[PDB]
């Protein structure tokens, strides 16, 4: 017994499963893994250095952590229909280094999504690496449909010239057309890479087109949709670049991988080849629309082009809270968490916004439908109205417990 | 129950269990980590987003989170004398990048050691995004000794003009004098950075001297002698430093932090301090050292610099075999992993080096004492004097068995 030792740390992680078992966690890049998910990260697999690849490794006796890497890698191949995968990267972020590091030069110029829009920090910010070392210039949505225009897409790639374009996003609702982008490119002779990571388990379901045809490199967190560990994954079809593409990771980023990760995601990687994984991927779009619509007919709310065909949306909460920042901070005092979010065209510091993004992957992985998605969406148009009133919050936190104990974490 | 759904995956687990129980390893930067350090890992932290510092955070639910991230943080903070750490970098290679990151540019110019002399790639190799991105030069150990030569290394850094020199190594056997690295540093107006990952246990245990206060910043991995989960950590006196290596490491490199593995690093902060710790330091240090005689005394195989006083040391292994990579294969058949190992001026191709790299870490953290580890380093020299006898070879396996059986792994 452990825990006994270290009782400070052990009551931390219970209060953690407690708070976690006691929210509707609304936060649209978190999931709920499965144990077997959360088993393979606790072995001994953490013991091992595997510095190199499959067959070609530094150290001895990696013959067992080979089998283990070559399923995650064998497994990502089979699941998304791509003839290379490199399954080190140890986060979304690190994966994205890599493809830059693979396919273009510090200095290049790079196209990526306005984070303001929903780009990630590493498609180009000031603040990462991404904008620290390649010339990253964006582009946005429409401003009236808030929606991609490919056609004015193309011609502002037409002036840029961009070496890369890089396609995916963090808080966009509806659906990206990567047929499109790689025509962009093409005009322009661009590789389009596609940054996956929230909507890689509705791929992996057949509810999202897949990039994976159409990117010369596909990025994805396995967290996220894909409901697995965190980390990251790289996938091409181009033997040439996934050349690139291992050495970039190793020696090139990293150093040893996480074999006891890697491990997991091989496990979450065989949850998503299951047939039951496209019935969760299409109670996640039902889920978020369901949700979705709730905030559509209310009134004083408007929810980001309007609806949304993927798991998540984001929800303009001016009319009723000052910004994001609020309404997130209210939300939580009723145990749903979910997390302020700039929309398109943002006004309002960063650090406030206007909106909130939702989404349905980790209610869904409890077991939650189209009902309870519509009352959990119900309470938050209600907390939101009622934010000074105590006694109202009160009341929505014990009906929203009704609801967490009736479709128990784990 | 999820084993069954997945054997091939499971199966390998379970195989990589018995293999690292019915094997020695030697791999000096391998460890056995605590069933309390796997099993925070493998805890439902993992489902939680945590980007940001604790209270200061991009999503709400992160209370408890922050409870956990700071007891790493405090602990690091208590074991190693440090006025100021970071937990979240996900590797010691992405630590480092992270300090590169907030004190040069790139293009600078950074003295690091030599490859060949035990630097680590991510001190300035051509394949490495360090050597990439900043101008390393390298400095070696003096070539009749093998030793640092603290004068040789100050002409050069006059000569080279270094913004940052970065000190520590995966294969230097040797107390470093941290005291005068910062020295020469002063004396060029270069930053110290020193990366201690080999031998944070040891700073940990009192066994080696700390360069806490020393280095500008000191960078280290939590596995390897520190006996915890992988990944990475940062220390600094300095308040402006410890803000600018924050903001390095997210949004600046990395994403969201791997908070169970941060749960499973305060888990091995606090066995770091538990006095037992100092037994283990000093059973490492005896341990090597009664390895390392063993082949000093043999007139067919010499130790790099003469011996150890710390966790590991290299033997030159050419006067019995043809090369590192055949001696690291001829123990690897007794059972005995270890890796093969470039020595100073190494004149063999780094795919095929002169030596080994022996550790005691891991053994010792199965309680092998002096006798043990002795008979360990009697068994590979007669296994490399006898690589071409399979009867002995298959004698010697079954002895290791013997020990094996006697020193169970958990
Ligand atoms: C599109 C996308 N790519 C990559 C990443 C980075 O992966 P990590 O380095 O493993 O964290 C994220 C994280 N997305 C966060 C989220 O969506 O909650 C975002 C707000 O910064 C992402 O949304
Ligand atoms: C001194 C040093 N710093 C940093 C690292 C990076 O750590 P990672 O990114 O967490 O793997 C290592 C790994 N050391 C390996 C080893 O010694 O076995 C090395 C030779 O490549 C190291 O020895
Ligand atoms: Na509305
Ligand atoms: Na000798």
């Amino acid at each position: 017994d452990y825990k006994a030792f270290d009782p400070e740390l052990w009551n931390a992680i219970d209060a953690e499963a407690e708070r976690q078992q006691n929210n509707i966690e609304l936060i649209a890049s978190e999931n709920v893994v499965s144990k077997a998910v959360m088993a393979a990260q606790g072995t001994l697999l953490t013991n091992k250095y595997a510095e190199g690849y499959p067959g070609k490794r530094y150290y001895g006796g990696t013959a067992v952590i080979d089998v283990v890497e070559t399923l995650a890698i064998e497994r990502a191949k089979k699941l998304f229909g791509a003839k290379f995968a490199n399954v080190q990267p140890h986060s979304g972020s690190q994966a994205n280094a890599a493809v830059y590091m693979s396919l273009i030069q510090p200095g290049d110029t790079v196209m990526g999504m306005d984070l303001s829009a929903g780009g990630h920090l590493t498609h180009g910010a000031p603040v990462s690496f991404s904008g620290k070392t390649y010339n990253f210039v964006s582009y946005n949505v429409d401003k009236e449909s808030e929606l991609l225009d490919y056609d004015a897409i193309l011609a502002q790639a037409k002036e840029v010239r961009p070496k890369l374009i890089v396609a995916g996003a963090s808080a966009y609702s509806r659906i990206i057309d990567f047929a499109k982008f790689r025509e962009i490119a093409d005009a322009v002779g661009a590789y389009l890479m596609v940054d996956m990571a929230h909507i890689a388990g509705l791929v992996a379901s057949g509810h999202h087109p897949s990039p994976v045809p159409y990117a010369h490199v596909t990025t994805t967190t396995t967290h996220k949709t894909l409901r697995g560990p965190r980390g990251g994954l790289i996938l091409t079809d181009d033997e040439d670049i996934a050349k690139k593409l291992n050495s970039a990771v190793f020696p090139g980023l990293q150093g040893g991988p996480l074999e006891h990760v890697i491990a997991a995601k091989a496990v979450a990687l065989k949850e998503a080849l299951d047939p039951a994984f496209k019935e969760y991927g299409e109670n996640v779009i039902k889920n978020a629309a369901a949700m979705a619509d709730v905030f559509n007919q209310h009134p004083d709310f408007r929810v980001i082009s309007g609806g949304t065909n993927n798991h998540l949306f984001l929800v303009d909460v001016t009319k009723v809270v000052e910004n994001g920042k609020v309404a997130q901070n209210v939300l939580e005092e009723v145990n749903i968490t979910l997390n302020k979010n700039s929309i398109p065209y943002e006004q309002l510091s960063p650090f406030k916004t206007s909106g909130i993004r939702v989404g349905s992957p980790a209610i869904t992985s409890r077991g939650m439908g189209e009902a309870e998605s519509r009352q959990i969406a119900e309470w938050m148009v209600e907390a939101l109205e009622n934010h000074d009133k105590p006694e109202v919050l009160e009341r929505i936190r014990g009906d929203v417990k009704v609801l967490t104990d009736a479709f128990p974490l784990y």
